[PDB]
């Protein structure tokens, strides 16, 4: 079969990107229904980024004041509000290209497909995975604010990520569609840090599933051991602690591939202490985290 | 910024997919203007794929044992042909969602985004490279046959690939839009060998200036080095000769980094004699061959 990183067909999230414009700033926004929604921070300048107070620059604002462009075509904006760090901009027209869709606030280790755009056109799709600490790995310059990430189900579409800032380390920031960030992080130019990344090891061993099934198994040991004395190990390597509830979620590929849960957190473990040893599994020399359980299966 | 591997967005190529079915056999097909293209061997059974003479098994076949579906409507087949090694059933209707489209045969070492179907139903887009031995590493379950790969530019689609089959090795083979196989494949199951693959230079030092780009840059290096020298270490760890050609398309990336690219081919030749020594470069502890110069370029 193979194997390989695999974003959802992004046409139905195509259809609802838009351009916002106010003062200079230009970024990205997402048209549902009558209503656009899009980073809070197209209200500042550069200048205001350093310390902005958001009720009194959205205050000076009038629904004039946004310029929402869809291709050629200009929307009337017959109402604006904040809700926490989104803009909800009403507008006269639905958008006839909404899917059926609905809003998600997803947790650390899950997986979404990424819409990057520039002056509401996307030019890129990846999957990603949303880190321990909150933040994402991606692709995003200027003008990319406001791409979206969502999950497809069936012809529903969960949007789960709004793209608000790169940190000063480079790494990716944003919140859900209600406007809360994911982390600790605020939308102002200061000197924010994330914790310290760990490893996904869930998504870790459900990979090494997908290699079994795949026929990379050079890795697969004798040794088998338990989950207490597995955790020690991850401890050590800055792997997530892996719990009964993750176990079961791999219960389907222990099912098909015929190797129980522990005797692949054997397997791992040896990977941790011995290394890779220069070889590849699914062409890759490092442990891939960037596939839920799910994703394996949807795959394979 | 960041970097990321990257395919188009796909909501152009998701509006022409349909299933096609022959007998049992069903398949991915392309429905652009009032023709269908899918893969001839939609005709065989598993028993004919051992050796199929495509004439005398498509002599059998008239118009209605074609069965095209587009989503819940069924299109009537006014017509049949057999160019190279693709069917082209002629259509009714023309379909109101084609995009503007070209056919291009491309060259190895080229990049496309692939959109993996089941009967007719996309699930899954990615970006990839046509390998030197003209196969793909991908990802291709059953029922994906016929799944294709495309670059967009503008709003212009240039078809490059159809997917055809699995070899015995678990690579992939396929043809252009015209029914031409990249490589020295036929459709049938035989056991077929591809040659010997090799790395794609060019993309690799592409790669390693989308590095440079974004802060990584532990890999340069003090030396240099000639065109010549170059390649006899290219020989030994088979990578591809590097050309003038070459040279010239990286011009660019060269202009931007401040770094003359036989300075950048010195850092990989220490790359490759000494390894990466654990160390990793855009989070890969391998190097990438699958962004050409143009990619780089368009993602920076």
């Amino acid at each position: 079969s193979g194997f390989r990183k695999m974003a959802f067909p992004s046409g139905k999230v195509e259809g609802c990107m838009v351009q916002v414009t106010c003062g200079t700033t230009t970024l990205n926004g997402l048209w549902l229904d009558d209503v656009v929604y899009c980073p809070r921070h197209v209200i500042c300048t550069s200048e205001d980024m350093l310390n902005p107070n958001y009720e009194d620059l959205l205050i000076r604002k009038s629904n004039h004041n946004f310029l929402v462009q869809a291709g050629n075509v200009q929307l009337r904006v017959i109402g604006h509000s904040m809700q926490n760090c989104v803009l909800k901009l009403k507008v006269d027209t639905a958008n006839p290209k909404t899917p059926k869709y609905k809003f998600v606030r997803i947790q650390p280790g899950q997986t979404f497909s990424v819409l990057a755009c520039y002056n509401g056109s996307p030019s890129g799709v990846y999957q990603c995975a949303m880190r321990p600490n909150f933040t994402i790995k991606g692709s995003f310059l200027n003008g990319s604010c406001g791409s979206v990430g969502f999950n497809i189900d069936y012809d529903c579409v969960s949007f789960c990520y709004m793209h608000h800032m790169e940190l000063p380390t480079g790494v990716h920031a944003g919140t859900d569609l209600e406007g809360n960030f994911y982390g600790p992080f605020v939308d102002r130019q200061t000197a924010q840090a994330a914790g310290t990344d760990t490893t996904i090891t869930v998504n870790v061993l459900a990979w090494l599933y997908a290699a079994v099934i795949n026929g990379d198994r050079w890795f697969l040991n004798r040794f088998t051991t338990t989950l207490n004395d597995f955790n020690l190990v991850a401890m050590k390597y800055n792997y997530e602690p892996l719990t009964q509830d993750h176990v079961d979620i791999l219960g389907p590929l222990s099912a098909q591939t015929g190797i129980a849960v522990l005797d692949m957190c054997a397997s791992l473990k040896e990977l941790l202490q011995n290394g890779m040893n220069g070889r590849t599994i699914l062409g890759s020399a490092l442990l891939e985290d960037e596939f839920t359980p799910f994703d394996v299966v949807r795959q394979c």
